[PDB]
């Protein structure tokens, strides 16, 4: 909602995932288009569109796993 529920970031994690072969993360493209669903760039203070990323840019099948992007979630809502 405006802020950010859990499941519903998993919900729509699970959805960008699922595009790709490995259902568990988000490559750099889908996490961007992510970022851009979620906030796009209005970080009026947390400034950071990729910092996050490179702190987390796994890449199992994509990039970012759901294990890491837990630590993206976190800022989503605020």
């Amino acid at each position: 909602s405006a802020q950010k529920s859990p499941a519903e970031l998993k919900s729509i994690f699970e959805k960008y995932a699922a595009k790709e072969g490995d259902p568990n993360q988000l490559s750099k493209e889908e996490l961007k288009q992510l970022i851009q669903a979620e906030f796009p760039s209005l970080l009026k203070g947390p400034r950071t569109l990729d910092d996050l990323f490179q702190e987390l840019d796994k890449n199992g099948d994509g990039e970012v796993s759901f294990e890491e992007f837990q630590v993206l979630v976190k800022k989503i809502s605020q």
